[PDB]
């Protein structure tokens, strides 16, 4: 099996698995939306409580699973649970990563493009006072390259160069992957990793240095860091503060695991996977949360930001951060640097979740890395034209596998190592090569307060907000839903697949 070549290079890939387009896009909506102080109490909780454990257990099964050559859980379920339906519980992870990378990577791909038109200085004029001249022609300016609906149909038209740099994104993720992990992943990271923080904590630099007759980016600070315990009894906060926790470390999206499998088996896990997971919240709530908010915060004030952050997921960062970078000096290429930044961003963590599909490929079906890499391309560039042309089809890929399928994955793979492999077989496996010790108290967090936690929320969801889904929507809803079930299916058709490769090589 390959290896991580360094300790270095094992966390950057780690760390740049986990920081990408959720710290700098997610985060920030996430926060302004409920109320921004009273957001990072559930926030800092769910960390606590959720995100390191979680973190832990996965880095554990990763390299459990590739001590024994296997780095996906169809397999490394079945190594924890000798059970058909350890096998099935399994396709998730390699479901819920491919079906996010539908999305991400085009997103990712929006950014790509963005930057080389911010580069190039084809960006709009905004007419030199009024607010909505100033964000109007930003929000014309994705829309067309995104093509938003302008009429009654649910039809995205997206501009040529979107497509063209679409393909130029996937064949950039492709580059490196095909280069493997070490000579791939790993060697992009020691570059990647740098670039970015440098890039964001410019940034940072620059946006503190804002300040209008609206306010300053110290009120976008405060609002973000005050908090209101008034919120604490909101089962919405706590959804949305546990769903960003899961979004923003990569757990559930079965990458962690897969990028842990390659990791020996002597290696520490503990002080890695603690200190990648302490990178990505330095990397969100210290660089991601000092950007958008307090610039938006800067310009607008705290409820007009709110409002903007309301309005959709990306109207902050690709409208309304431009749009404000467009009134200073040399506000086009900071533009640049934000969209380079987010490139980045994304191309760190879309190799990470694509890695999965390679790796069973390569370890269940035994495919040549070149043709499980690219197999792997042609179905997410294949499948993304559901993303690009479909109105709303990209909320609902990240509903049921950014949102809902992670918080479910999360729960089955805790409940699969911690209690059916056995809690103190699991406690062993996580500590063994340890260069620290987990903390004794958190062996009760893991078998016990974070399966309740998750449990009691994915009942909230099932009870109170998922019903919704399923009877409010467009129709169209069901192309998604169509399209990415069938997707499951096909990757089960596969595992089963594999075991009948494995009943044949074994007689
Ligand atoms: C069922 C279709 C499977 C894949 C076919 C993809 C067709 C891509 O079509 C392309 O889309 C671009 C963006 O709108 C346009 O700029 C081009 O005119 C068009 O050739
Ligand atoms: C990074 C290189 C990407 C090259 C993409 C070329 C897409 C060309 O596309 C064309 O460009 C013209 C000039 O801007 C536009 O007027 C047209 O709308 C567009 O069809
Ligand atoms: C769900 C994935 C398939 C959707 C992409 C199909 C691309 C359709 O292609 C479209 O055909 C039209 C007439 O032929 C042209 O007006 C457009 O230039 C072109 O975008
Ligand atoms: C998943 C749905 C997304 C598909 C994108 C629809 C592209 C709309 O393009 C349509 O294609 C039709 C057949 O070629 C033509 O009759 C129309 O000229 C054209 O409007
Ligand atoms: C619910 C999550 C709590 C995380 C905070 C744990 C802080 C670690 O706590 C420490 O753990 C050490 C090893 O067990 C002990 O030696 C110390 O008594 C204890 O202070
Ligand atoms: C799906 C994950 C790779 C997302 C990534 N951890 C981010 O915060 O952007
Ligand atoms: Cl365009
Ligand atoms: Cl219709
Ligand atoms: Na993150
Ligand atoms: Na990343």
């Amino acid at each position: 099996r390959e290896h991580w070549a360094t300790r270095l290079g094992l966390i950057l890939a780690m760390a740049g698995n986990a920081v990408g387009l959720g710290n700098f896009l997610r985060f920030p909506v996430q926060a302004a939306e409920n109320g921004g102080g009273a957001f990072m109490i559930p926030y800092i909780i769910a960390f606590l409580l959720v995100g390191i454990p979680l973190m832990w257990i996965e880095w554990a099964m990763g390299r459990y699973g590739g001590a024994q050559g296997h780095g996906t859980t169809p397999a490394i379920f079945y190594l924890l649970w000798r059970n058909r339906f350890a096998k099935i519980l399994g396709v998730f992870g390699l479901w819920i990563p491919l079906v996010v990378a539908i999305y991400y990577v085009y997103i990712e791909s929006w950014t790509l493009g963005f930057a080389i038109k911010f580069l190039v200085g084809l960006v709009p004029e905004p007419p030199p006072t009024d607010p909505d001249s100033i964000l109007r022609p930003f929000k014309e300016f994705l829309y067309s390259y995104i093509g938003v609906p302008k009429g009654d149909e649910p039809i995205l038209k997206p501009s040529l160069f979107a497509y063209i740099v679409f393909l130029i994104t996937m064949f950039i993720n492709v580059s490196i992957l095909i280069r493997g992990i070490s000579k791939g992943i790993e060697r992009f990271a020691k570059i990647a990793m740098p670039t970015l923080f440098i890039l964001a904590v410019f940034l940072v630099i620059r946006v503190f240095l804002l300040e209008t007759p609206n306010g300053t980016a110290a009120d976008g600070l405060n609002f973000l860091w005050t908090p209101d315990f008034e919120k604490l009894k909101d089962p919405g906060v706590w959804i949305a503060a546990v769903g960003q926790i899961f979004f923003t470390l990569s757990l559930g999206f079965g990458a962690i695991i897969t990028y842990a499998s390659y990791v020996r088996k002597d290696q520490d896990i503990v002080l890695s996977g603690l200190t990648a997971a302490t990178l990505n919240e330095k990397a969100e709530v210290i660089l991601g949360g000092s950007i958008s908010i307090p610039a938006a915060v800067a310009f607008f004030g705290v409820a007009n930001a709110v409002a903007i952050a309301k309005a959709g997921a990306f109207n902050l960062g690709f409208i309304t951060l431009p749009a404000i970078f467009s009134q200073t000096a040399g506000g086009t290429f900071l533009g640049f640097l934000w969209f380079f930044l987010l490139f980045f961003a994304g191309l760190t963590s879309s190799i990470a979740i694509m890695q999965p599909m390679i790796a069973f490929l390569e370890d269940e079906l035994k495919l040549s890395r070149k043709h499980a890499v690219l197999w792997t391309a042609a179905i997410v560039f294949f499948s993304a034209h559901l993303v690009m042309f479909l109105n709303k089809s990209l909320d609902e890929m990240d509903f049921w596998a950014g949102t809902i399928g992670v918080v479910f994955f999360g729960l089955t793979e805790l409940i699969i190592f911690f209690w059916i492999f056995g809690a103190d077989k699991a406690w062993e496996e996580i500590n063994r090569g340890g260069i620290i010790k987990v903390p004794r108290i958190y062996y009760y967090v893991m078998r016990y307060i974070t399966p309740a936690f998750l449990a009691v929320l994915l009942v909230v969801w099932a009870r109170e907000y998922i019903p919704k889904i399923m009877e409010e929507t467009h129709w169209t809803v069901w192309i998604t839903r169509f399209y990415i079930i069938g997707l499951f299916l096909f990757l089960t058709f596969l595992v089963f697949l594999a075991e009948r490769r494995r009943n044949h090589e074994s007689a």
